[PDB]
């Protein structure tokens, strides 16, 4: 199903994800709801901490013809190098945009939807799009790199559209 994803200022987007136990059937569920969700709501990226799902689950999508399905089941950060940084968005902070500072290069070590393990060297858009997710699943936002004035306007501009 296309689940609910939660916005700001809901202190559940602030949880620590716990490590995926198995990857079964319920996981592999998980995954391929939160790819339906991400692709409804425009996305590039999606984190199950944003949907109240507390594990350690990522799906990201960067290709221009939609059909480059990633998935990051308890991702770890083997290096990092460079430093870069876009005006990101998130689907947790409707209609707000803020450069932030990122690696330009990131190694990852993750689990794939079958539970396989695998490595992934990433650049560009995909280096940045995997450090703001990975993000989310500690409960960090792009935001909690700004002023905290910046922080402030962010919230009332969100949070005055009902
Ligand atoms: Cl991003
Ligand atoms: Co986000």
């Amino acid at each position: 199903s296309v689940l609910q994803v939660l916005h700001i200022p809901d202190e559940r987007l602030r949880k620590v994800a716990k490590p995926v136990e198995e990857v079964n059937a319920e996981i592999q569920r998980i995954v391929d709801d939160m790819f339906e969700t991400m692709y409804a709501e425009e996305g590039i990226g999606l984190a199950a901490t944003q949907v109240d799902i507390h594990q350690r689950i990522i799906v990201i999508d960067v290709s221009e013809n939609r059909d480059e399905r990633l998935v990051l089941i308890n991702p770890e950060l083997l290096e990092k190098s460079g430093e870069t940084g876009i005006e990101e968005g998130c689907l947790s902070i409707p209609e707000q945009r803020a450069l932030v500072p990122r690696a330009e290069k990131v190694k990852i070590r993750a689990l794939d939807r079958d539970g396989k393990p695998f490595e992934l060297e990433a650049d560009g858009l995909l280096a940045i799009c995997i450090q703001h997710e990975m993000d989310h699943l500690v409960g960090k936002l792009f935001m909690d790199y700004l002023s905290p004035l910046k922080q402030q306007r962010i919230r009332q501009k969100v949070e005055k559209l009902d």
